[PDB]
Formats: structure tokens, C-alpha cells, sequence
């Protein structure tokens, strides 16, 4: 049954990539390996109605992919349905991976994933006052420069700075050589207090809470899997006729990495 | 799968610019992206100013969800383990 | 602390905002603006200490970074 729903999931999955890969980008929509494409497009049209967190991505995908293929059955703009194609695309995939999130291999691996992300965020809206405060800040020392031009830029530009790369420390250096950035005596102060606050610091908080709790759900992960798949099956059984019952049911098996000894009470 | 599925979105948004020709080359190219280095921000920026870039509105957003979900958090989620 | 921060901020601000009531420079009053705007954030910051969805983030973030200062005398 597992796979069946993944396929009608999948039908919709392989579609995409054959589409995006095989032709093209930028054309308005296209030249011979045309039943590859009519035959997927047609298929890919059919495989988005047929169901209509998780269920605005369900939304949101269907919908996207609608646009996607419309212009067969009328006339529209042509970059515009490109452009949205992409987030059908992406939105698509990353929406399959809790599809994935069942299952044994995986299935622990993403659950992990989400619950960081989810504390991830109440740290996002600190941090998008904090960081948004820095963005201002390199807005007004640097903007005679590009870029820094405007406040989205900026703040956008100091966002891209968090990761890493600082980067773009040829863009001090630079002007303050040539002499045309203003405030050297302020700016380097500014860039020596930003290393303390967000390239060192903060991301080694980050990565506290992602040790901490990524811990804590291996502390005690086999039970999560488990009571996944306990839970599949009991919300499968539920809807499935009774009278698929027994067969298939053997209630018995001949016999012809495994969980972790270390965890106690 | 998630990786190749960020490699294909930065595959469709900016493909006028080189490299992103070719789907083996923008998930490769996305690959090496995870480590650290964005990296190329040298390649969003200067195509934007040109206004080679299309999809300006759009594509800043995706930059920013994609930080938000492998410079940062998977490298932190594997290190966890 | 937080009080000298409460200092700061207010004068920078005042020096930020004079030149509708005199004459003075321009670029000075321009350039002690960026110092009064990113204290004037990141003080905000421990306003938000307060709550509950973040209070429990920045006590780990101040406490972090205390943290980090004796470090910051070594590898200094």
C-alpha cells in the first residue's frame, strides 16, 4: 500500500526532472523528441488533481503545478509560467521528503531535521531583529559603496554575510586604500565587533541547540521510529475493508546494526 | 534528494549566467555550495545591478530560504550526529 | 550592562537629532547616527529578553558571550 501512495506521488516526481532536464530553460515553450514531452505534460496535467505544515504544501504545490502546464490549454505570457515552474519544482521536492520521512532508514533522519528546524525558528525572529540591526548599521557606513545601496540590499548582504565568508573583505580594504570609504576609524571597529556577535558566537549558539536536541532525540530515538511505524499501521488498518483481512495475515514465518544496547533505566 | 532538488531551483533561476548550464553542472555546482561559501555571492549581486539576472523578486527569496536550510541548519544537523 | 547602554544610546540620539536647533557639522552628526541606531537595536534585544518564546534565547546568548570575553583576553 506504502509504495502505491509514494507512486501516485512518484508519477508526479520523475515528470519534473524529465521536463526541466530535457528542454529547456528560457524558451517560451518550444524540435523533434516531442512525444517524450506530450506524453509527460499530458500525465503530469492528470497527476495533479487527484487529491484535490503539510497540507498548505499541498496546496501550494498543486496549484503551482497547475500553472506550470496551463498555456496548452490557453494563451499566457510565457516567462511568467516558466518562473513559476520553479517554485513547483522545488516547493515539489522538498514537499517528498516527508513522504520519505517514513520508512526505517530515513525515517528517524528527518524527524530530527524538522524539529530542529522548529527550533530554529524562535531563534529566527531574534536574530531578524539582531540581524536586521547589523544590515542598518553596514547600510549607512558603506553605501557610498555597491553593493549597499538601499536597505534590502543591505540588510539581505549581511544576511549572506552570517554563513561564513566575511567575504568580501576586499570590499574594506579596497576603499580604505583608495581612501574613499568614509569613517575608517569607526568601520573597523564595526567589523571587529560583528566577527564577536554573529560569525563566531551566534553560530556556535546555534549549533548548541542543535547538539542539544538532536541529543536529546537519540537519547531515546528507538522508540520514535518504532511508534512510527506502529502508528502507520494502526491509521492503515483503521480505513482498510475487513474482509482484507486474513489473508493476508500468515500468523506465522519461518525464520532462515540492530537497536543500540547502551540506552537504560 | 533535497539537495538535487535545490540544485534544480537554482538550475531554472539563473541559468542565463555561466555555470548553470546543464542540470549535472547546477546540482554539482549547488554541491559544493553546501560546504560554506555562498559563494558567489559575486554571482547573484553584479548580474542584479546589470538586471541581467531575471527574476530578481523571486530569486533573492530563494537565497534566503537556501541559507535557512543547508549552510546553516544541515551542517549543524550532521555535525549533531 | 544595560544602563550604560541606557547612556549611550540617549546621547547619541540627542547629537544624532541637534542640527534642527543649531548648525554642526553634518557628516559628524551623520556618522554617530550608525553608532546610535545598531546600540539602540541591539539593546532592544534585551527588552526582548523578556517573554517566553524568546526569553529563554538570550539569557544562552549573554551568558555565551561572557563566555567568550575571558577567551577574548587570551587570544587577544
Amino acid at each position: 500500500a506504502h509504495m502505491m501512495n509514494l507512486g501516485s506521488y512518484c508519477l508526479g516526481l520523475i515528470p519534473m526532472t524529465i521536463l526541466v532536464v530535457n528542454i529547456k530553460p528560457g524558451m517560451a515553450f518550444n524540435t523533434t523528441n516531442s512525444y517524450l514531452i506530450k506524453t509527460c505534460m499530458i500525465l503530469v496535467f492528470l497527476s495533479s488533481i487527484f487529491g484535490y505544515i503539510s497540507n498548505v504544501l499541498e496546496w501550494i504545490i498543486y496549484t503551482t503545478g497547475i500553472i506550470f502546464v496551463l498555456p496548452l490549454f490557453v494563451e499566457i505570457p510565457a516567462h511568467l509560467q516558466w518562473q513559476c515552474g520553479a517554485i513547483a519544482v522545488y516547493f515539489y521536492w522538498m514537499n517528498f521528503l516527508l513522504y520519505l520521512q517514513r520508512f526505517e532508514n530515513c525515517g528517524i533522519f528527518i524527524v530530527m531535521l524538522e524539529v530542529i528546524l522548529k527550533t530554529l525558528l524562535r531563534s529566527t525572529v531574534v536574530f531578524i531583529f539582531l540581524l536586521l540591526a547589523f544590515g542598518l548599521s553596514f547600510y549607512i557606513l558603506l553605501n557610498l559603496q555597491d553593493p549597499f545601496s538601499s536597505p534590502l540590499l543591505s540588510i539581505i548582504q549581511t544576511f549572506s554575510m552570517m554563513l561564513g565568508d566575511i567575504n568580501y573583505r576586499e570590499s574594506f580594504l579596497e576603499p580604505y586604500l583608495r581612501n574613499e570609504l568614509a569613517h575608517p576609524v569607526l568601520s573597523f571597529a564595526q567589523l571587529v565587533s560583528f566577527t564577536i556577535f554573529v560569525p563566531i558566537v551566534l553560530m556556535n549558539l546555534l549549533i548548541g541547540l542543535a547538539v542539544g536536541d538532536i541529543a536529546d532525540v537519540q537519547k531515546h530515538a528507538s522508540l520514535k521510529r518504532i511508534a512510527m511505524q506502529v502508528e502507520l499501521h494502526t491509521s492503515l488498518e483503521k480505513k482498510l475493508p475487513l474482509w482484507f483481512l486474513r489473508k493476508v495475515d500468515q500468523k506465522s514465518t519461518i525464520v532462515y546494526q540492530e537497536i543500540p544496547n547502551a540506552d537504560k533505566s
